[PDB]
């Protein structure tokens, strides 16, 4: 079935449109049915063929050709659904909320501008991967790591826009900003910070500039198309440990929850480290078929089988120690002092796995900032699947982690699948993400992961837990969400948009923000 | 004479706005005629006295007050400009840009809603001062340090909105805020972050909560009133050593730099230490008549005299060690051997002090959050005046640093102040605070300061150089500074501001943002 025209929108306003669009980029560059395909969510939700469906996709290669694309849908009514890479697996992929979108597809726009060691910084375009930014590090020998959210194959802009993470000190990807150039909503350029500043040379240095700070209204946002992004990078530091801590038991997040708000919030954990659930480890290295026969959800036997052979726990601590060996030696002396009195507790060092192929091996490579493809192996656990994130949020205390984990795995399980868990520390806070692997080809398993979901999302609600990220699919059921006094926030969210986006054309339903035309 | 009326206000309307300000706040909370004179600015510059004058002032005691107030401003068409204390001095006080707007004072609103030990912050309403915060943490024996912009008597939030900076690794005050409450310019009430999940336990926990990310946007801005904010708090660390750094030479300031830049990159420096200029240290505990009897700068004879009795250098680098011993240990090796190589360089802990009042102990208190009233000490080297910064920003390069060196020291004593410079080291940057001490009450030297900044302003526009804060007088001539690409950012600033604030009520002016109205 071939994606509808979007709503108030002509054949020939359409038509007229993609034909600008082809004028603007050259007609190699812009996709129509039967080049679509890839524009897809990869992992499928809905069973209506009519949701979620880019009519179209518009490939620029410069700021320039952005903007004219933006006046061009301004002056037809055409909404774009502007991507970087649109590797937003497990939250739509590059696929628009609203059907009838054509994508904004930025991935030839990949010119890493600038990379400063002196003061580590990057300056990159949209299209740049992970993969690209690390390589031109290493071929130019410079002194500097970057920050992976796992997988390398997606961008370093796109990422941090949707407030993603990763897992070395430079794990909170957005915070991590520092000046942006964005295609408002009427196609002017502007530039945030420093970079207002003709001839300045303070626009990677300092965050701010002068007057109102609004990088952050562009991030998991539809108020404009970022075409340029500074992020600070690490400076390579003067040592590095990795460490696996293992719990035998699934109640022990409760007391090493406890355990870690301490060493996190005075920065003795250095990393986004993080704790995993024992499926979501073993699901690296193995699949359920290698130690069970059954349909549905692991019993407690192949849990215990899985940890003898894999010499993983219920729960997996896995963080790293920077800097000179004085100071990752007074660091570990408190990390390890502070779990080492619970029953069943083992530690690990690289040198201690037994396994050739080891998730600490892994996770050694990606809290050093090495980009990678392995995080997908989670994918084979059930013989091959999607996955959407379910990510809300939670106080580094024991009884909201433990209560966390006991709604959504209870859940998880009861509709058929696994729990896969991920608690990523923050400065504060974790997000936990749980990852629901399930055949995305079947529309039965695609039904119930479709009402698990908003099952899930209304009970953490209902205990007063927020995302922190979603798909395209529930973007409006998580704004309703975040409806203190009367929905006052995205009130004013649809004020701004309002201004920014009069015709409401970039990413209509994007956060839950669709404009007065479609309000 | 008195305040002058904002234009297009008429004396039925003003009169009417303030009587409806009394029924809501009280008879005893609205200030008028003789009682106007805390809000005038302390450090006059013009010599027009129709310039920044306050027409009146309202003091609520809780946000739905600030509400019914923005209400009424609507309704009258009469301009607020809103402080949480009010003691923005060396900016222009508690003083609007335009006359005739009416002081929003939160003085009253001084509640501190939590302090929580476990997880490392505060909840605070405007009025919240430094000192408060403080001793309510030292009543309560709480192991939490504070981070205070040298003067203690600030508000916790009023600092932070303005981008103001402290000393302690949380030296960047806003961006140590999590989640605000907001009284849009149209009197609605909204809460960011995870403030906006009705029964959340995450607001002061996680920054950015879903969608678009907005707290800047209430920062140096006039988009809104802030009536709560939260802001993260550093544990008290397990150690504490406070270091002087003295250089003989004003052109050490260059490879000083050099060597500065590496150890903050990579977080060696741990706060945001400072490299203070000799007279801006010596007239925390000297004045000019002690040294030198002409009344215009000092000459280099005077210099080298004050040097040798104060143990003081041209440049004093003040910094501090946090942590456990051998931590501290670790960065003192690295940081000392950065320096030990220039002719001239002196170290210094506490006990190498031989002054029993002494700048290094002032600064080992500040840089631990101590709250004090010292730094006003610099104000009695020429008698007795006010002082106005000019703010620059600057790469952490030697050649910048000298460069703004040489370029403001040359005119400031061209127009017969002394040089006092600030260099306060932030992640990337430099802020170069440079305080210019003054006669507020001589019109002759209030006509020469204001011809020495707007020169200080252009001549750094110049040469690429951009103030991150500055005062109501020059507000306007800073946000011209940032036209790149025609004033793209303020045309964002003013479509931003006609959504919120139509009636343009909220502090006119305020970073140079004045609404379809006056502009
Ligand atoms: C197995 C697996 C593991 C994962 N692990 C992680 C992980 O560890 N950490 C993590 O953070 N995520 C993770 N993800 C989620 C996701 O795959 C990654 O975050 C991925 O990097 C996001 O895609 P991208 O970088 O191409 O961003 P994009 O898809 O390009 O951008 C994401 C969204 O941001 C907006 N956007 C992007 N660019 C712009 C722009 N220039 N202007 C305006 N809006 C823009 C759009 O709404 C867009 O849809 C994982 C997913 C899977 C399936
Ligand atoms: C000798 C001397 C030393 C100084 N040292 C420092 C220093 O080390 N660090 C530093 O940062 N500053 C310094 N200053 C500048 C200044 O005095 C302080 O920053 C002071 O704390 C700011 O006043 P305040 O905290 O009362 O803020 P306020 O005056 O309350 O707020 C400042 C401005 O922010 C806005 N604002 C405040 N509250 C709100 C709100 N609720 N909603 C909306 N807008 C709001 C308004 O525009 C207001 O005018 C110094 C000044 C002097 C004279």
């Amino acid at each position: 079935m071939a994606a509808p025209l979007p709503e108030g929108v002509s054949a020939e306003a359409m038509s007229s449109a993609l034909d600008r669009f082809a004028r603007i980029v050259g007609a190699d560059w812009v996709f129509t049915e039967d080049k679509i395909t890839p524009y897809e969510d990869p992992y499928t939700i809905s069973n209506d063929e009519t949701e979620h469906r880019p009519y179209a996709a518009v490939a620029p290669a410069s700021t320039e050709e952005v903007q004219e694309i933006v006046r061009v849908a301004n002056e037809f009514g055409v909404p774009l659904w502007p991507v970087s890479r649109g590797k937003n697996f497990a939250y739509g992929g590059a696929a628009p909320v609203m059907s009838g979108t054509v994508v904004l597809d930025m991935n030839r726009m990949n010119r890493i501008l600038e990379v400063n060691e002196e003061f580590g910084y990057a300056l990159v375009e949209p299209g740049v991967s992970y993969f690209e930014l690390y390589d031109y590090i290493q071929e130019k020998g410079l002194k500097l790591w970057i920050d992976v959210p796992d997988l390398g194959w997606g961008s370093v802009v796109g990422n941090a826009l949707d407030h993603g993470i990763g897992y070395t000190p430079y794990g909170d990807h957005f915070a991590m900003q520092c000046g942006m150039e964005v295609v408002l909503p009427n196609g002017e350029v502007v530039r945030t910070g420093m970079g207002a500043m003709p001839g300045n040379n303070t626009w990677q240095l300092f965050k701010y500039g002068y007057g109102p700070y609004v990088d952050g209204i562009f991030s998991q946002s539809n108020f404009g198309v970022v075409t340029k992004m500074g992020i600070w990078l690490m400076p390579e530091p003067a040592g590095y440990r990795p460490y696996l801590i293992t719990f035998e038991n699934e109640d022990d997040i409760e007391t090493v929850t406890e355990r870690l708000r301490p060493l996190k919030v005075a920065g003795v954990i250095q990393n986004g480290a993080t704790v995993r659930s024992l499926v979501l480890d073993a699901a690296i290295t193995r699949t359920k078929s290698q130690y069970y026969d059954g349909d549905g959800p692991i019993p407690p036997s192949v849990a215990k089988t899985m940890m003898a052979d894999l010499d993983l726990g219920m729960w997996n601590f896995c963080g790293a120690l920077y800097g000179p060996p004085p100071v990752m030696d007074t660091l570990w002396t408190a990390i390890r002092d502070s779990f080492a009195d619970i029953p069943g507790v083992k530690f690990y060092f690289p040198e201690d796995r037994r396994h050739k192929v080891d998730l600490l091996l892994h996770r050694a490579e990606t809290m050093k900032g090495v980009p990678k493809l392995t995080e997908f192996n989670f994918l084979n656990w059930d013989g091959g699947g999607g996955h959407v994130g379910f990510s809300p949020v939670s106080p580094i205390t024991g009884k909201d982690a433990i209560k966390q984990y006991n709604m959504v795995s209870s859940r998880v399980r009861e509709y058929g699948f696994d729990y896969m868990g991920l608690l990523a520390i923050g400065w504060r806070d974790l997000h936990h993400v749980t990852v629901i692997v399930y055949d995305k080809t079947d529309p039965d398993e695609r039904k119930k992961l479709d009402e698990l979901f908003n099952i899930l999302v209304d009970e953490a609600a209902a205990e007063g837990y927020g995302e922190y990220r979603t798909h395209i699919r529930y973007m409006d059921r998580i704004a309703k969400t975040y409806s203190w006094n009367d929905n006052a926030l995205w009130k004013m969210h649809e004020t701004i948009k309002d201004a920014l986006d009069p015709n409401g054309i970039l990413a209509p339903g994007k956060s839950g923000i669709w404009g007065k035309n479609r309000r």
